[PDB]
């Protein structure tokens, strides 16, 4: 079972770096305790409360791997001494379309509850 | 940094031209439907998936591309990994759409 | 071009072998996947409760991939390079805990509505 404490060590590790490292991270955990936290409390049905927390969850996820893709070019770029922001670009192209599809998913199920 | 990321995929990557036609006509297809709320989220949701899922890969085939011209086997398993990715994303959709579409 | 689809998915399909070679957590959460997947294609549920199901777990594969994807740019600079401070790699790790998290709280909402 010691694989399992140590990629979880490994995940914590990376969650606080995270936390304390990046902003918008701390508002997207904000973001998703707020979330569960209305979904919950909301009377709402199962399928819905899910999509409410996953669509801000996948929020998180999608920008945790793109801090990863950051922290390698920022690698590179320490030894490498050239900078193209393609990649950036690129990741932080997918957040913003992980973050629209929150956004359209909370409007879709928050409207239909609300109808 | 958004913007700049979206059009270049655009510009570039011809499956990206392709995903995002698929996520327009998704939208429009999804609202068209009398479907209920998480049947309507779930449909888009899965096609906006393959968009960020090609947006992530394209972030690390640039990234494998920027290392070293040339072509080493880990760096070939990185893009190969990415592509594996993608895959799984569009089959995750195709489920998707079936499951619903299947019961109405 | 019809061909670059199916290039496109020899490429994929290269990479579903290699991670599945490789990576045993791949091998693992892959097996806990198909079981999973399995399983919602034989409950008695709505067409949402199935893909919310099937979808919420293939999302740990979807991210488990890009981590690899990483892991494996990591693999390639730390061969030239001497240090690796191993911070993408613990920032991917969080993501896939991230992803399994939210699959299992999809579940137990998701069963605990439809069982109670």
């Amino acid at each position: 079972f010691t694989r399992i404490i140590k990629a979880a060590g490994y995940s914590w590790k990376g969650l606080r770096a995270a936390w304390i490292n990046e902003a918008a991270f701390r508002q997207e955990g904000v973001a998703v305790l707020l979330a569960v936290v209305i979904a919950c409390w909301l009377d709402v049905d199962a399928c819905t409360r899910v999509l409410l927390i996953s669509s801000v969850m996948l929020v998180m996820i999608v920008e945790l791997l793109n801090s990863a893709i950051e922290a390698v070019v920022d690698r590179i770029g320490s030894e490498y001494h050239e900078l193209s922001g393609r990649a950036k670009d690129l990741g932080s192209a997918a957040v913003l379309i992980a973050i629209i599809d929150a956004v359209i998913t909370w409007c879709i199920l928050l409207w239909s509850h609300f109808g």
